[PDB]
């Protein structure tokens, strides 16, 4: 594999046909879903020349931890779907990789086992029908090690999936809700998360410049700035082109993470330069994980580590945070 | 049907050819009828999360009435082209969504058998040869119980629609101008039919920002921005194009409708976002009357009330008020 | 023939292969070519309502005639390539539908046989060898009759053709230059033709601000803003792309006429709208006389009329002034 | 061979697949490859008309020499891959041209003999490993006559090249690097050039305005303003797109040359509208060896000059610096 673009094909040869089309579709018309890619196509970088590269480092701190590369694995629910280890063997993967994994509400195995791996688990939360088993979530999972709650504060409720609709796609008997024996989030579901652990709350799905700084207020730690993988809401503007106004909105008062159709080291490079902290990348872990189980998505991402530091250097960066002081411009 | 695009197939298959171009064509090359599409698929909204959705509603009031969703259907000449049972059909599925159907001059059943039926009937006044006849047929409307005379101001001819040309079209023997046993409006007509009636008038087919302003200083309660469907001027600019600078100049003087391509809930909640009060809807609803009669317009109603909730409460709306908030990008 | 695109069809069937493409063709990669048709189609117009158009009249007054319509045939070469009647069938068509027609320094029946037809000749000047010669053209044409000499300055030399190379195209043996038994164009050298004639001096393919107000400066009647129908430099910008910003430059101190790529009488009211006094069009009046001789050629004027009086009542305007304040919007 | 594309389908056809690959291809997927041809092809020229042509001419004086036409032939490592007489074929015909030829750090015929051939060659430096190797080189290169030194400064180290990957492409043992028996530069490094040479130092491979700033300021007589063909970070900007911005930064400190995409005298127009001083052209000229040895470079050669003769006085330009001062417009 030389590029994220061999393991999509090899997962299309093995999924069965509803499988992958629960993976790759989105809401609607599917519009969303192709901006985050045709966003990112616009940008390009303007490269910095002749500085010094003899330690170029792709290490960030975040969340309180260090990070091998400005990226972690996006929440994605199930992922015994797309395996027979799911979960586990991602986990093991983005540890040995030294990337944060986050751990699902949905997830078919469950949050304590996932975090047993080890590494750096942070957990999403889907805010749930009552206040009090929302809260248990996050504290088992605090209790279990996890890093950071990525609390999910875009799905009121699920998009239309046309595919899945059409497909007539259903979770077969033998994937469950491992966590288990739901309602929309507000601002109120926010401060009693906040006001529940000691970890940073990220709100993941932000694409408003006034909700990213109202999160700042609320005492956010982060947020990803987000259309869900244009899973949620057909035409919502991707988050790629909220994400230079809303950095520049929160002026360092917490990280500001982007995903979206990250498919590159290069893509990752682009998003560093307009401003992020880091990034997540969904879909592509699941294409590995579905063709290599564990060692794809190891493949993966020690690809995604070379392409990441290949194009801070070919850009003049030694580090992040000279990647993001590159500037860009529109094609 | 999971998207308005499944009953344009199932009307593809069952109606003549002639009178499917009929329906689907525009004027000259169709310039401005593909660019109604292409104007919304640009249109990428701003979504605010965490707000309250316990009581998402779509309601709107307009015209002195309630109405289920931000949306009408359009008026749509002889509607008995497209199925045997033509306007009472379309009238009977939309007065059961709540949804107000604009009756049209060129009705192929009488404008009284189609008020008899109920519902939020308005309607659509073509100008006469005579002051005398056009204001006829606005009292007629005004005595069967319409509530708003929607006024084409965008017609002072037809547009030469060439696939009609080529495909030699003329009305079916058994389809007639239901009202009956033409001339160019002006300024001075709309005073004629404001000073003849107590109900709102509606100027439908304005483009300028000069002729929004003074339709509010001719009396109108309100405006339907746009292009005839790409059925009129070739080359006149998408609606949606000037609903932005059309509702800053009347700064809340009268509603300001607007129509051409509108085909989901998502469309629904961009042109709300641009500031439109509603929309009008009309190729859509005349496939599903030929696809399905009165029980496809019903179909088609009530995925569309389903889509526009959708859209809103993914967007942080609970009220049409507040989707007019929102903001949007262009892509 | 119901568009200007149906002449295409036939003028490819009848004319041998080689002579379609001299036609057809530009230089280069054919890059400016196809802009004259995509700036067009960028353009829409912002049409007004319900103004009088009790008495809507296409006609214009330009170098001292009426006109029947904002429009003249452009110069083209050598039109017996196309037809046995060549110029002669052009110009009684053109003269019979009250447009002026353009006599060609190269044109394969002499002009004064051309002028002989009658009708609103105007004669096209390309720059010889030596002044005194091409100052006898000048004056053949004024004795004649011809009421403007339309001065061509984008042709210092001609452009290359590829098309034509690859064609080994060479103008046959029946086809002469019947005017005879060139140099660069200089400002000396329209001093030279102003100085000598009493009739209006037009500078054809003008594109720089600059050069249309030394135009003007110069004592220029009008301009034509042009890139010579892509035929020129490879990579000239539209004409239409220039026109606005040219108008408002010479501010109504000559006639600014466009041409290029002019498809249809909605083409004609983007040109108007965006400032033009009239404009030419080449090639498909040379479709026209290719598929059906002056017949051919009157059909196609007749369509254009027609097509002219359409858009501008469909925008509210019931003179070519009144099209000239329409706004315009680009998509 | 009226078009440099002829040559390309002719160099496809005899060249081994891997090596018509390796000459092709880009780094990544290809996004600054394909970026380099889109930006050209936006950028319209304005002509000026009716200037004095009678003495048009293409010649520029660059880094104290004349050359024939406002371009150099850009360094390209390996020539023997493309016909076995290699550098010297293109060397040659550069030479008889009157064009500047880039000697390569990687050629496959040593500086020394190349040099030999005559003409204006000039020396590209790859940083070594060691600096004493690296001004070996550059005094090796002075020692033989060159003229300048084009010091790559965006190469720290190779992009990644998938085309060559794919193929496992390696270089045949019938070619060497002649003039042997690497590491990143720095401003460091620029500065030990600059000290070490009297001829003018040029850096090729700037893209953003602070380094070209810089360039000046470090004492560097020239920068060539490239994203390397698109062969080394992908999604780095075009050249082009930053040209203009950085001809108006260096205000006349440097001479400022392009490349990427130059494909005809059109789109050297184009770059010298922007403001370049010259143009560097890279894979045609390999396109011309490989289909037809030394002749078929003079052919290229001769079809530019032609094509540069042709786009200037077809703009009003009698010299480039002339061309220099045309405006142009976006498409
Ligand atoms: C199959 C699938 C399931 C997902 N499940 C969740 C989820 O449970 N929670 C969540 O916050 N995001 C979820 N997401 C969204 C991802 O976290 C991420 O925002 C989106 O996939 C990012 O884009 P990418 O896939 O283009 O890299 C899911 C995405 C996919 C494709
Ligand atoms: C077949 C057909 C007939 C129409 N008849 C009328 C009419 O009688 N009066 C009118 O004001 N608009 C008429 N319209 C235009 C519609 O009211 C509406 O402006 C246009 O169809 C809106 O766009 P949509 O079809 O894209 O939703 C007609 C449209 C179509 C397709
Ligand atoms: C076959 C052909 C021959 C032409 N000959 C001349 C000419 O002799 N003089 C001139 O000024 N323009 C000449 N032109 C350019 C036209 O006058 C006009 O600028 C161009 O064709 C306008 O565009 P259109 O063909 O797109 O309508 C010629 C154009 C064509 C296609
Ligand atoms: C096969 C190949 C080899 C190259 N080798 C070198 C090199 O050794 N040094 C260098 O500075 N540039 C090198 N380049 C880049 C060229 O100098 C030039 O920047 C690029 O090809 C310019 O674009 P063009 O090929 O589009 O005209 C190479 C380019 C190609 C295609
Ligand atoms: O995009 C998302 O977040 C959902 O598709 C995750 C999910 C999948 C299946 C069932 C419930 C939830
Ligand atoms: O308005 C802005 O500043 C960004 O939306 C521009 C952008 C477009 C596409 C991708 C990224 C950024
Ligand atoms: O777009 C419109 O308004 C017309 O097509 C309506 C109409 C149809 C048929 C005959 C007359 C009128
Ligand atoms: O000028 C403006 O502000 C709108 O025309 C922009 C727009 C384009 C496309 C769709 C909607 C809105
Ligand atoms: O575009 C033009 O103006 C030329 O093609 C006219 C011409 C044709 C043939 C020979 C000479 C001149
Ligand atoms: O800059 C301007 O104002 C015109 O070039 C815009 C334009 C583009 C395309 C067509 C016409 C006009
Ligand atoms: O683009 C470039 O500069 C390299 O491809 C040149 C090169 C080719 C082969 C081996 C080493 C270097
Ligand atoms: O911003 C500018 O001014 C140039 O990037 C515009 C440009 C685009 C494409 C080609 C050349 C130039």
């Amino acid at each position: 594999y030389v590029s994220l673009a061999d393991l999509e094909r090899a997962a299309r040869d093995v999924l069965p046909g509803e499988i992958f089309d629960f993976l790759a579709g989105g809401s609607g018309t599917e519009a969303s879903l192709v901006a985050n890619r045709t966003a990112l196509e616009r940008v390009f970088v303007i490269p910095r020349m002749l500085r010094d590269l003899t330690d170029v480092t792709t290490e960030i701190d975040i969340f309180g931890r260090r990070a091998a590369l400005p990226m972690a694995v996006a929440p994605v629910a199930y992922q015994r779907l797309f395996h027979p280890e799911g979960e586990l063997a991602v986990a093991r993967a983005a540890r040995d990789a030294g990337v944060p994994y986050t751990i699902c509400t949905l997830s078919s195995v469950s949050l304590e086992e996932i975090a047993a791996v080890g590494g750096r688990p942070w957990f999403q939360l889907f805010w749930l029908r009552d206040e009090k088993r929302s809260l248990d979530l996050v504290r088992r999972a605090e209790d279990a090690g996890c890093e950071a709650i990525v609390f999910t504060v875009d799905v009121p409720w699920m998009g239309r999936r046309l595919r899945d609709m059409r497909n007539g796609f259903a979770l077969p008997e033998w994937v469950t809700a491992a966590n288990f024996d739901f309602a929309p989030a507000t601002w109120e579901s926010v401060e009693a998360v906040r006001a529940h652990t000691d970890l940073p709350v990220v709100l993941k799905g932000i694409l408003a410049v006034e909700d990213a700084r109202r999160a700042v207020d609320a005492g956010a730690g982060g947020i990803v700035v987000s259309n869900h993988g244009g899973r949620q809401l057909d035409g919502a503007v991707p988050g790629i082109e909220m994400l230079g106004e809303i950095v520049a909105a929160v002026s360092g008062g917490c990280e500001v993470l982007v995903d979206g159709g990250i498919r590159s080291g290069g893509d990752v490079l682009k998003a560093t330069a307009l401003g992020a902290s880091a990034v997540l990348v969904g879909r592509p872990v699941m294409w590995a994980l579905a063709a290599a189980g564990q060692d794809g998505v190891r493949q993966l991402l020690e690809l995604l580590a070379e392409e990441v530091r290949d194009a801070m250097g070919l850009a003049g960066c030694e580090s992040v945070g000279a990647a993001r002081r590159l500037n860009t411009k529109l094609g």
